[PDB]
């Protein structure tokens, strides 16, 4: 009765609509037949997020310490990922967020509006022809030039970033290819934390090496591990909300003249694509220290869960009978958890809300009659069963 993850992701949208189906945990299979529990509804993502019952500690998995996962399966590397502020919990997690918000404030990210303001202008200067690839040729590289100027990136490396980052979250990077990327963007990153020891500025990593609590600081391979999670937690999610925004007001023509207009503000249509089409549709992975009632399911000790962040953003009991469809104008009593909840909740937020806040009126002030140059059934989803990427976003800029 174990729903199979498409790993093409050929039908993202049954699928969602079949987690849903299966209750608040829903019993599911992961690409090379590895069986886990997946949250698929919004009170009770909620209240496992909050459980300090789940944990990310990979000792915890029962499956995995009895020799069953074999070591290649190709979701190895989300499950045990090694130490970072991503895997740990109670105190040691508590430690590394507080510091980590000394560094990454509401503050310091609405501080970089006018550069993305800027980045986002020269981005949209370069595009030429009626047709162009807005995912390849301006919603790609935006992140990558704004976390390398948010984290005081020598700007003399951003032509070998943009290689390092292609290589870094291609499907087709061999295995050392995909060491040699890491390796190398390591380098960078403790090439960067040097520097601003040496000459404090007004950027991320420079707060990273200030924030304390009590004389509690982070080491340099903490700074390293930070900005390397970053980057991988940030970039093709960011990237995938201003696809998916420009893809849903594309297929709503009317929520469009209404934001167009000026009848409806941005920030509705970022928080309605992220709850109607969250660039992540799965998050691995959390492990039961004790059985955990779901429902009127049981989560066993030593077993595995799944957020599906995908699946729950259309819960009707969360957002009611209209949940299934896109309505930017909405109001919901349930605000969305598509950045996650409790204390694991994304600490970058504010920037990815900022990216697309500025890129999106600025896309449609270039280009007020930009559409999709083919029809939203032809769009595909990237083979990848935790993220809710597109091959290209082909428009025609008008
Ligand atoms: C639309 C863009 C993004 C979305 C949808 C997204 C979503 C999420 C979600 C749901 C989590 C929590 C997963 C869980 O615990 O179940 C998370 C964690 C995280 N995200 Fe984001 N995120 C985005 C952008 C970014 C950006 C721009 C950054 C950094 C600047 C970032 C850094 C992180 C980090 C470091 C974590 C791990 C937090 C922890 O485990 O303590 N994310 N993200
Ligand atoms: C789980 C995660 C964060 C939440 C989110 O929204 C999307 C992802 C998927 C990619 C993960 C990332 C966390 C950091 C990971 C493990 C790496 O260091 C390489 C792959 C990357």
């Amino acid at each position: 009765t174990r729903i199979a993850l498409d790993p093409f992701v050929s039908d993202l949208e049954a699928e969602s609509a079949a987690l849903r189906a299966a209750g608040p945990l829903a019993a599911v299979e992961l690409p090379g037949g590895v069986p886990v529990w997946a949250v698929t509804h919004h009170a009770e993502a909620k209240k496992l997020l909050t459980d300090p019952r789940l944990v990310k500690d990979i000792n915890v998995w029962g499956a995995w310490q009895r020799g069953e996962i074999a070591p290649d399966w190709p979701l190895i590397g989300l499950a045990n990922p090694g130490r970072s502020m991503l895997t740990v919990d109670g105190a040691d997690h508590r430690r590394m967020r507080t510091l980590v918000a000394q560094a990454l404030t509401p503050r310091r990210v609405e501080q970089m509006r006018e550069r993305i303001t800027k980045l986002t202008e020269e981005l949209l200067d370069r595009l030429t022809g009626e047709v162009v690839d807005l995912k390849a040729d301006f919603a790609y590289p935006l992140p990558m030039y704004v976390v390398a100027d948010l984290m005081g990136i020598d700007e003399a490396r951003l032509p070998r970033l943009g290689e390092l980052f292609e290589k870094f979250f291609s499907t087709q990077t061999p295995p050392a290819e995909v060491i040699a990327t890491l390796t190398e963007l390591a380098g960078i990153m403790a090439e960067t934390v040097a520097a601003k020891r040496a000459a404090p500025g007004d950027d991320l990593t420079s707060a990273l090496i200030l924030a304390s609590e009590d004389g509690d600081h982070l080491t340099d391979a903490e700074i390293v591990s930070t900005l390397q999670l970053m980057v991988a937690a940030g970039h093709e999610t960011t990237i995938s909300l201003i696809v998916n925004a420009v893809v849903n007001l594309s297929t709503h023509p009317e929520q469009r003249a209404l934001v167009l207009s000026g009848e409806a503000d941005w920030s509705s249509v970022v928080e309605e694509t992220l709850r109607y089409s969250t660039p992540t549709s799965h998050v691995l992975i959390r492990f039961a220290t004790e059985d955990v009632p779901v429902g009127d399911k049981v989560l066993p000790a030593g077993d595995a869960l799944i957020v599906s962040y995908g699946a729950l953003g259309r819960d009707e009991a969360a957002h009611g009978p209209t949940a299934g469809e896109f309505d930017i104008t909405r109001s919901t009593e349930n605000r969305h958890i598509s950045f996650g909840h409790g204390p694991h909740v994304c600490p970058g937020a504010a920037l990815s809300r900022l990216e697309a806040g500025v890129a999106l009126p600025a896309l449609y002030a270039r280009f007020p009659k930009l559409d999709l140059a083919v029809p939203a059934a032809e769009l595909r989803n990237k083979p990848v069963v935790t993220q809710n990427d597109l091959f290209e976003l082909p428009v025609r800029l008008g």
